[PDB]
């Protein structure tokens, strides 16, 4: 009752949860990855020299409290203009804000006020980060969006520049935290590039807060093929060490044959839950029906999940 | 008792005046031109198929009431992107809004609320307009921005499509107006293409309101070379007819040799005030010191001007 929550995640999965988690009596601090280099965000960091804003844009909208009209405007994506075509008005909005203030965090902060955000959203770092991936067979793929495309098995990921630093408010928030949520989002392309910022795993270990890891429901082609729940947990323990996760929240129910097939048409399978290996890794298991279909697509159901992670 | 004022102007001059006029005890309605095809606006109307927002953006920011920080964001102009470079964030914001509403006017309406606009801003038309100039040598030059670039003399400008229509709010505001203001803005590329919208000139003649025409201080290369004050008035009557202007407002003091010189390097000379030709045309003349040097460039000083047009 009146808990401080920090969420390390990325992608659509994180916005879904955030749109729900905010109606609970919890103070949210969402630290967003700044390593993506795909799509609009990718072009923007290259031609504008700023951190990719895409993920922050979506976290921002999810926690926003404004008219639908304005929310659509912020989410507007241009269809034509070739050079403008593909960009998200919210991305360009954020890009312009960080130019003026010359500080990405500060820009995100100013946008929060505009969007009337309940809480705080911080970038994992105030400068661009590059995601690199070492494959099972030693091959190195550089670039967040290129890793999955390599079609190989990921062995380990790492950030660059090595001297990358998190925001003070970041470490600060992890301290005051009552609960730390690892995820939801891609294991290697969103959750780890967040956690891997220098000082974060460490800061999290020291925190006395309860750490809940929202494990993926589906696998991802070229990233987590064949992974079970423990395979995910393992990868995190390997990159961050023990005491980074206390309980792992999983979807322990079946997935419809229909949804299962739509994903299958994408080399994505349900993430099997090995209750035993999980208990072996020393973490508790929060298992329940934690998802819901949305036109043959699975989303987390923020209400249920938020309730769970809040004990 | 708020006095209702309607303003037909364009460009920087319109923004400058508005910024000051809004502080007086009046209710403003600014009908903005949508015939411009140059720069960022030209690019947008071409690839996004919407009316040019630039001129509207400057009126929106001018009558707005937000924090300086937001006001800059709106006025932010991207420097790189080579497909994004040149574009104004405020133009794109307006473009995005109009895409969502499918209505330029409505889009503008929504942005007013966002920007807390003190008054009503309306586009001359809800669809794009093309400006054409009939030169002295019978030739025709199409496109607002190619006209001055022709290096010839303008005999007359006209609009396309012929079936272009104003907004009902426009005819309405003119009816209810206590004062109608023609200008400031370029005679042939800002004011006339605005007035020339079907129904506008007529609606004005029928209006029993006071009609003040703010004449240009400087001439413009390729548009009004060598034009005197009366040459300007003449063009307006020759296009809209009599009963369109009651009094002409002109800067009757000298301009500094310093300003004069800078403008000279642009083929821009001061507009000589022919007291007699102005009288022969049957309009009163308000002559005072209505300008001020702003970094050697000439602006208007809305206070002094607003005070005059309000009698």
């Amino acid at each position: 009752k009146k808990k401080n929550v920090v969420v390390f995640g990325g992608g659509t999965g994180l916005s879904v949860l955030l749109r729900g988690l905010k109606t609970f009596p919890v103070s949210i601090t969402a630290i967003v990855t700044v390593a993506d280099d795909g799509g609009s965000s990718g072009r923007l960091r290259k031609e504008l020299d700023i951190p990719p804003p895409g993920d922050v844009r979506n976290v921002l909208v999810a926690l926003s409290e404004v008219e639908p009209l304005l929310e659509q405007l912020f989410q507007h994506r241009f269809e034509n203009g070739n050079g403008l075509s593909g960009h998200s008005l919210g991305n360009l909005l954020l890009a312009g804000m960080t130019s003026i203030t010359g500080d990405f965090a500060r820009g995100i902060s100013e946008m929060s006020k505009v969007l009337n955000v309940r809480g705080k959203v911080l970038p994992a770092s105030n400068r661009s980060i590059i995601l690199h991936g070492e494959m099972e067979d030693g091959t190195i793929v550089t670039g967040e969006s290129s890793i999955p495309k390599a079609g190989k098995k990921i062995k380990r990921v790492f950030l660059t520049p090595k001297d990358t630093k998190p925001l003070r408010e970041g470490l600060e928030a992890i301290r005051k935290a009552d609960v730390i949520v690892i995820g939801p989002g891609s294991l290697y392309t969103s959750v780890l590039p967040n956690l891997l910022v220098p000082g974060i795993c460490e800061a999290i270990k020291q925190s006395t807060a309860r750490k809940v890891y929202i494990c993926n429901v589906m696998t991802q082609n070229g990233e987590t093929d064949g992974y079970t729940a423990s395979d995910h947990l393992q990868a995190i323990m390997d990159h961050c060490g023990v005491g980074i996760v206390d309980d792992i929240l999983v979807h322990g129910e079946p997935i419809s044959d229909t949804v299962k097939a739509k994903y299958a048409k994408e080399k994505a399978e349900p993430v099997i839950v090995d209750e035993h290996k999980l208990k072996a890794l020393g973490v508790g298991t929060i298992s329940d029906y934690f998802v819901l279909e949305q036109d043959d697509v699975l989303r987390h159901n923020a209400s249920k999940v938020s309730e769970a992670i809040l004990e």
